[PDB]
Formats: C-alpha cells, structure tokens, sequence
C-alpha cells in the first residue's frame, strides 16, 4: 500500500466538527456528512477524535500520526457502495465507543481490548463490494470458489481480515506497533476473531456462546473477554435500529438500496433472488424494519443487556420506540 501523504493527514486535521459530540448516543453521522463538502474527511476526523479522546492509542505507543495513517489506509479500501462504505465502519466505531463508555461495557474488558475494538470497527468490512457471502457462493465467483476450496464460507469476513493484516504490516499504519509478545498476539487474534464473528451465519451460535459464558460464574476469563469483544462488534454492526428514528431510517434506506442492487445483479446472472433483495416485490420499509427488530435485533440486544450489559439498556428502549414509530407508520398509511 502507498504511504499516507502529509496533505492527506492535513485535510483531516482541518475538520473541526463544530457542534458535534462524537461521544453522544444521539450523534448523527448523516448530519456530520451533510455539514461539509468533504464528508470523507469529516468521517476520518470523527474516527480520529474518538480514538484520541479514548486516551487508548497514547497508552499503547500509537502516535497521533500512525493513528491517522491507519484511519486513512482503511478509508482508501472502502468502496462507493450505498451501505457497506466508510461511513458504516465509522458509525460502528462511534457506536462501539458509546457501548464501551456510555454503556460501561469498558468495565468488562482491558484497555487493550477496548483499543482493539475501536480499531477493529474500522477494518471489519474492508473492500466490501455491496454483495453478501451468499452471492459469491451462488454465482461460483472466484472468491466464492476459493472459500469453498479452502473450507471457510465466511467469504467476505476472511477477505476483510486479509486486508487488515496488510494495512497493519506497515509500521507507519500499524496501530499495534507499540505492542509485542502476548499483547501483540492478543490484539491481532482478537481483531480477527471479532471480524470473523460479524458473519451473520454465525449469529445464533455467537450469541448462545456469549450468553452461556456470561451465565457461568466459572467461565474462562480470556474466553469471556473474547466473546464480549465479539458480541460488541456484532452489536455495533446491527446497531442501526438502536439509533434515533431518522438516523435509523436513513440506514435502512441505504442497506435496502444495497440489497436491491445485489438483487439486480443476481437477476442478470440468473441466480436465486430472495424477496428482500428484489425491487419488484416493492416491500415497505416499515415492515422490513419491524421484522428485523422482532427476529434479529430486539432479542439480541435484550438478551445481552439482561445477561451482562445492563448499562446498554437504552438500546433496548430505542429499539422499542423505533418499533412503535414504524407501527405508527403502518397505522396511518
Ligand atoms: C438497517 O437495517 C439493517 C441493518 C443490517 C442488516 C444486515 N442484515 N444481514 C442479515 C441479517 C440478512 C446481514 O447479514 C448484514 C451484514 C452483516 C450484519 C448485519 C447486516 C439488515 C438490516 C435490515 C433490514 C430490513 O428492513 N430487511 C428486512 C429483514 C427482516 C428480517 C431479517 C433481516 C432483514
Ligand atoms: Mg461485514
Ligand atoms: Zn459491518
């Protein structure tokens, strides 16, 4: 990868984020993006401020400059797709910050693990092309073939991990360069385990494992820490419905458009299109979100809060009010 230039860094350091509290659960990244003519710089600046403000990079020998380099190397590898772009991973970073510090999940982890989570948020979807794992397998795409051949069906997640390892292999962008021995190993393994755990095919088993570990007073500590990390990246990854309703809605619009574009390409390639990917089925956003809330997000957040993350109660509350607002959209249609 080409080194980050001084001009690239300055363009981020310029951004001042006047009127924004990046630590707030009601922070609005869409408003931040609209605020400016250079949304990519503002997004980078948000990530930068979150990481420096945590106090964590400083404690792990990561310089302000290596941090900004890392952020900009991550940025270069996100594509202009509707949802799985740089704004999503910055959003996940910001959201995880809130979970750690507003939800007090930081209490469950070491400072290094908190640092790893914030960093992992920015790598966890590198070079996403707007197509899910299933597309690559169904179309016998080269990436799909390689996954099947090598025995790992987490097509995209292994790819993300590959590119994270590349970025971090250069000291100029290695936010873990200040680490050695077992700390450096834990950083890489936990980062990778977390990204691998974002494959929604593993959702049920990841959740089950965490819940079982959390219920067990005699769980292995290292294992509980690792599963807590996995659950928090997962939580951030499906956190759109925990946001204030107009933020939540904009996310649903973007993901819906990404799905529809995949559906279009599936049609052209003559492979199976699921209803939720099909523009012609014309399905209402309100029912989409309610279904996601009922079948995925509300059980997830409720169970982890009840089991262990009591401080993240507000996520359950916002999901509940978001569901009620979508139901009011139905009621008045
Ligand atoms: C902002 O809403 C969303 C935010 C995220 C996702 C994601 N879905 N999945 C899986 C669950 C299909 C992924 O694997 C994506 C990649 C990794 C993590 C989560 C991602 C879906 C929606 C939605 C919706 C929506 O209205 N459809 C209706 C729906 C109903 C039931 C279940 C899923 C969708
Ligand atoms: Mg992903
Ligand atoms: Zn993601």
């Amino acid at each position: 990868v080409t080194a980050i230039t001084k001009v690239e860094r300055e363009a981020v350091l310029v951004c001042e984020l006047p009127s924004f509290d990046v630590t707030d659960v009601e922070f609005d990244l869409f408003r931040a993006r609209e605020s400016t003519d250079k949304p990519l710089d503002v997004a980078a600046a948000i990530a930068y401020r979150l990481l420096l403000g945590s106090g964590l990079p400083q404690k792990f020998g990561c310089s302000d400059e290596v941090l900004l380099n890392f952020i900009l190397q991550c940025r270069k590898k996100y594509r202009n797709v509707p949802y799985h772009n740089f704004y999503h991973v910055v959003d996940v970073c910001q959201t995880i910050h809130t979970f750690l510090y507003r939800g007090n999940v930081y209490e469950k982890l070491t400072e290094l693990e908190c640092f790893v989570l914030l960093i992992t948020a920015l790598v966890h979807d590198l070079d996403h092309m707007g197509l899910n794992n299933s597309f690559y397998l169904k179309t016998e795409s080269p990436l799909g073939i390689l996954s099947s051949a090598s025995g790992n069906t987490s097509v995209l997640e292994v790819h993300h991990c590959n590119l994270a390892v590349e970025i971090l292999s250069d000291p100029e962008s290695d936010v873990f360069d200040g680490l050695e021995g077992a700390e450096r190993t834990l950083a890489f393994r936990s980062m990778i385990d977390c990204v691998l755990a974002t494959d929604m095919a593993k959702h049920g088993s990841a959740l089950e494992a965490f819940l079982a570990s959390a219920a067990d007073q005699s769980s292995d500590e290292a294992a509980f820490h690792r599963m807590t990390m996995e659950i928090i990246l997962k939580a951030g990854d499906i956190s759109n419905v925990t946001k204030p309703f107009d933020i939540s809605r904009q996310w649903a619009m973007a993901v819906t458009e990404e799905f529809y574009r995949q559906g279009d390409m599936e049609k052209e390639r003559g492979v199976e299109v699921l209803p939720m990917f099909d523009r012609s089925k014309n399905m209402e956003l309100a029912k989409g979100q309610i279904g996601f809330i009922d079948f995925v997000a509300a059980p997830f957040f409720q169970k982890i809060v009840d089991a262990c993350l009591q401080g993240m109660q507000w996520t359950v509350d916002r999901i509940k009010s978001n569901r009620a607002q979508w139901e009011r959209v139905l009621e008045t249609r």
